[PDB]
């Protein structure tokens, strides 16, 4: 009833370890959560169009045209690594464990209070806000995934990382179907290369409602809302890099003449004639036998095009790159082995402190070498003749289609039969957790937003809303505006994430990559002279693994 | 050649040939179009 608690708070990590080395992570996790009224009752078909920015000519990429359908539901999304875990439980997960499982995850919605402001009350003149005992939260969770899949993670709008404080939802919405055509241009282009928005395919229209949809509760202060226990079932994530790129799969060529002193020049040498050498290579024509040329049993990793776009119906879109990374010693193309950047604001890591509307982002660069280094990258005539005369090769350098900036490289594709991938390794804090799998009739190997993708079916999402709290003027015959009591809500929410994850274990005679602090480092782990705070990337994957 | 693979049979007026019931095994086919690309996957940006 009134005055008795429905829950309670609980933002605790288990860690309990069973026999075989298999753990199990029961992350717990708990926020209070700020809601208020709609800005208006309705749905809104809204179209963003920026002509602004596109009409400029070699300014195609900054498009953000579309089509949008504006809901008065708010989505309480906490589909990221940082609601979760703080550094030192995921410090214990990396470095300790070679591989996790995503088991099952619950949730539910407590103590709930709904308050009115109104207002006005007596001269400076202030404001007072007054509990409304009888007043309604509605709480909405589309198990049946009826609606649109919205991770909030790609926008950074998920829950707050920081369990001490408060957070809110975001208001929840779905792209609509339009046409649009835009034809590419650089700054010299004159004329106006075409630049339309066309309307909707009527064929393609999907207008949804919650209401329509999914069983709405309302809760009152005295009443609570839990969803049941949800059980996944997806593949396993691994939480170890693989480094060895084809140039070492196998056996090395045997050394004749070894070094006898010690010493930063003193290489060995194989000591036989690239020509007389025994081996197998997929070369018909030379008896050359190279670490270049040699067979190996496949090709770890693919080269994309880049910075490749694409178009259909709804405009142009990047072309998205799995691998990565691929560079040496601190260079990599991160356009190349398109490495993620994430960008997000005090309530997912940014200093608690900073003012300004500017984020704080980064770039994840991966352990795992899988990626390429294009400018490595050519190509020979059939005859290999070499020395190879300049006809017969085709570089990163030579110019392509008359371009100057442009090689054959950007449009290069070696994606095959042979080709071997890892999946994408998770992004602390502000990655994706699990994502639902497309309903194509054929499917994407993975993703690169989630490690976890659900095939089976995901969790459903829940959706908050403040009910309409009316006055006693209301006549709905009328076009004027509702006028409602102005209500908001107060809410907690707690959740439950259990992991099984399993013991890596010490293989070689070296130790290994490791996270610690550090005296560098040390400080963003802890809050500041004021009330801090900040929680800052950290890679994922690692101990090294073994391809072959 | 047919004939030295398949087994032939001769039918006169009086005669008839029936198959058996064969039972096909595949995924299924939908009746209902995607019309999401890229540009249309996920969490639209906020309006302000
Ligand atoms: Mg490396």
């Amino acid at each position: 009833g009134v005055g008795i608690s429905t829950g309670t708070f609980n933002n605790q990590t288990e860690f309990k370890f069973l026999e075989n080395g298999w753990v199990y992570i029961t992350a717990n996790s708990s926020r209070l959560v700020h809601l208020n009224m709609p800005e208006s009752e309705n749905y809104r078909r809204v179209v963003v169009n920026n002509l602004d920015k596109t009409a400029v000519n070699g300014n195609m990429a900054l498009d953000d045209t579309h089509a949008e359908i504006v809901t008065p539901w708010s989505l309480v999304d906490a589909n990221a690594w940082g609601v979760w875990f703080n550094p030192g439980d995921w410090q214990l997960i990396v470095n300790t464990m070679s591989e996790l499982h995503l088991v099952s995850f619950e949730q539910e919605i407590f103590n709930v209070v709904l308050k009115t402001v109104s207002e006005s009350a007596t001269q400076p003149p202030t404001k007072v806000y007054n509990n409304d005992l009888t007043a309604s939260l509605m709480v909405a969770l589309d198990s049946n995934n009826t609606m649109p899949f919205t991770p909030a993670a790609m926008r950074s709008e998920t829950l707050g990382f920081y369990p001490w404080k408060p957070t809110i939802p975001t208001p929840w919405r779905y792209y609509f179907q339009w046409d649009r055509t835009l034809i590419p241009s650089h700054t010299g282009t004159s004329g106006t290369p075409t630049n339309i928005y066309h309307g909707t395919d009527p064929d393609d229209v999907q207008f949804y409602t919650i209401e329509n949809s999914v069983p709405v509760h309302l809760l009152r202060t005295g009443d609570e809302f839990a969803t049941g226990t949800f059980f996944f079932d997806c593949k396993p994530c691994r939480l170890t890099h693989t480094w060895q790129t084809n140039r070492a799969l196998g056996l090395p060529p045997f050394l004749n003449s070894l070094p006898q002193s010690e010493g930063g020049t003193n290489f060995g040498y194989i000591g036989v004639q690239q020509d007389k050498r025994r081996g197998v290579t997929q070369m018909g024509n030379t008896n050359y036998i190279t670490e270049a040329t040699i067979m190996r049993p496949a090709e770890v990793g693919y080269s994309a095009p880049y910075y490749s776009f694409e178009a259909s119906t709804q405009g142009p879109f990047k072309t998205p790159i799995a691998a990565g990374r691929g560079g040496a010693q601190t260079d990599e193309n991160q356009a190349a082995d398109g490495d993620p950047r994430y960008a997000f604001g005090r309530q997912h890591g940014q200093k608690t402190t900073t003012t300004g509307e500017t984020p704080e982002r980064f770039t994840y660069i991966a352990h795992q070498d899988t990626g390429r280094y294009p400018e490595g990258d050519w190509i020979q005539n059939i005859n290999f003749n070499l020395p190879v005369t300049d006809d017969n090769v085709l570089l990163p350098t030579d110019p392509i289609g008359g371009k100057t900036g442009i090689n054959y490289t950007n449009i290069f594709n070696t994606y095959g039969p042979l080709t071997a991938l890892n999946n994408v390794p998770p992004v602390y804090p502000n990655g994706q957790i699990w994502d639902k799998e497309f309903d194509t009739d054929l499917k994407p190997r993975l993703h690169v937003n989630a490690p976890f993708v659900c095939q089976n079916n995901c969790p459903g999402q829940l959706f908050v809303k403040v009910a309409p709290n009316l006055t006693n003027q209301y006549d709905p015959d009328a076009s004027a505006n509702m006028s409602r009591i102005v209500t908001y809500s107060d809410f907690w929410w707690k959740g439950k994430l259990v992991f099984k994850a399993k013991l890596r274990a010490s293989h070689t005679w070296n130790p290994i990559q490791q996270m610690s602090i550090n005296v560098d480092n040390q400080f963003n782990y802890v809050p500041s002279n004021i009330g801090g705070m900040k929680i800052v990337y950290e890679k994922s994957q690692l101990a090294p693994r073994k391809l072959y």
